[PDB]
């Protein structure tokens, strides 16, 4: 039971996509990128997901009502926001309220994102094959 998982990132910045890509390939896990959150919940209904990570500051939606929505239809993903020094007020709310699994503040070290990455993979494991027959 290795990287059969999927990452999605969704950012409007096409660089932080690429600059977490890179990283995250490294874990040897299928990557699915986006600029918009719409695009996004579309691409949910129809490929298998493990975790997302999405940015806080969006055009079409906050990255904590695009997690709330994801949080409610597929309840197992692991939900991560980016959060800058200006968004603290934001995260602390979305923190709250449950809205996220965990926050990764930017500036990240490349040590900080598979940190975030391997243990919310491991965690969407534990979600999906709960009491299911292993074999």
């Amino acid at each position: 039971n290795y990287k059969n998982y999927t990452v999605m990132l969704v950012d409007d910045e096409q660089p932080i996509l690429n600059s977490l890509k890179r990283l995250i390939k490294r874990l040897g896990c299928n990557i699915i990128t986006f600029t918009s959150p719409l695009d996004a919940l579309e691409a949910l209904k129809g490929t298998s997901v493990q975790l997302v990570i999405s940015d806080m500051r969006m055009p079409e939606m906050g990255g904590e009502v695009f997690l709330e929505q994801v949080a409610k239809s597929y309840p197992d993903i692991e939900r991560v926001v980016i959060s800058g020094y200006a968004d603290a007020q934001a995260t602390i709310d979305a923190v709250n309220r449950g809205k996220i699994s965990r926050f990764l503040l930017k500036p990240w070290e490349d040590e900080d994102v598979f940190k975030v990455v391997e243990k919310g993979l491991q965690l969407a494991f534990l979600r999906e094959e709960n009491l299911r027959l292993q074999e």
